[PDB]
């Protein structure tokens, strides 16, 4: 219901999981008005094809403030057609406007974060790719949610989703049991946002990231697909990412309980949501 020739390229935002995002001013009465928005397209198989389709559904069926707003489709190769959000990226936004982001706001945010995943399972869909760099700021006040590329429905029947065909992944912030058996729950996306809550306190240092934080404790030397194994045997011997610089003991509590092994133990986005909420009324 967009056409393409009223689709007018001001500048690239990203690239994604498979396809890339690009700005664009939407202009149907070929005057200088119209909205600008966000237009994802694929670099694409038939695999890719049909997950863009259920990634489009599924952004389609969510209505939320801490989710980025569905706008529409644009057929001649298909195009998803996106709020645009000027802040960008938690992660770049975060970089750039360190200084005057305290520990308060950074509770906001993962609040923000919290709802809108406790809103994600009440559909039973499940992130999968949780993390700063997938999450948009609205403004100093509002995040969204963005990129359900890689996002799944759980069956009627089963608590887990096991993901054929595993590519290159974000394996850092993989729980376990998403490393071993590539089993994917609301518990896994409740580890995932456990390195999100982690990825903020450390306000994105460089050297302070997962992947940084992990090689130091598996050695640089280690290599190719032994890295993944090494991961698997450290997280099993219960090694875990350190304490950021800065971190209260009450806000590393919530990140090392997402890190349990049991997948069971893990506790709830409803509690999270609470938890971080009184925390933040702490202060
Ligand atoms: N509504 C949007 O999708 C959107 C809106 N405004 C934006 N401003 C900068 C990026 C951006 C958007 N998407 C970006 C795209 C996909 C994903 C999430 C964003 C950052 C990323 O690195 C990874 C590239």
């Amino acid at each position: 219901q967009f056409e393409e020739r009223h689709l007018k390229f001001l500048q690239q935002l990203g690239k994604g999981n498979f396809g890339s995002v690009e700005m664009c001013r939407y202009d149907p009465l070929q005057d200088n008005t119209g909205e600008v928005v966000a237009v994802k397209k694929l670099q694409s198989t038939e695999e890719h094809l049909r997950d863009f389709e259920r990634e489009i559904e599924i952004l389609k069926s969510l209505q939320h403030d801490n989710i980025v707003k569905y706008k529409g489709v644009c057929y001649s190769n298909l195009k998803l057609i996106m709020e645009y959000l000027p802040y960008g990226s938690l992660r770049d936004y975060l970089q750039a406007h360190a200084e005057r982001i305290d520990h308060i706001k950074l509770l906001q945010y993962t609040s923000q974060i919290c709802k809108g995943m406790e809103y994600l399972g009440t559909k039973r869909y499940i992130h999968r790719d949780l993390a700063t760099r997938n999450i948009l700021v609205e403004n100093e006040n509002r995040v969204k949610i963005g990129d359900f590329g890689l996002t799944k429905v759980l069956p009627q029947d089963k608590e887990y989703y096991k993901v054929k065909e595993p590519g290159e992944s974000p394996i850092f912030w993989y729980a376990p049991e998403s490393l071993t058996e590539s089993k994917f729950s609301v518990a896994s996306d409740v580890w995932s946002f456990g390195v999100v809550l982690y990825e903020l306190f450390t306000y994105i240092e460089k050297s302070k990231s997962p992947p940084a934080e992990f090689m130091r404790m598996i050695g640089n030397d280690k290599q190719g697909q032994m890295i993944v194994f090494h991961l698997i045997e450290l997280l099993k011997n219960n090694g875990r990412l350190p304490r950021p610089d800065g971190c209260p003991d009450e806000i590393y509590m919530i990140m090392t309980e997402c890190w349990n092994n049991n997948v069971n133990q893990r506790p709830s986005f409803r509690d999270l949501a609470l938890r971080v909420d009184q925390i933040r009324d702490n202060m």
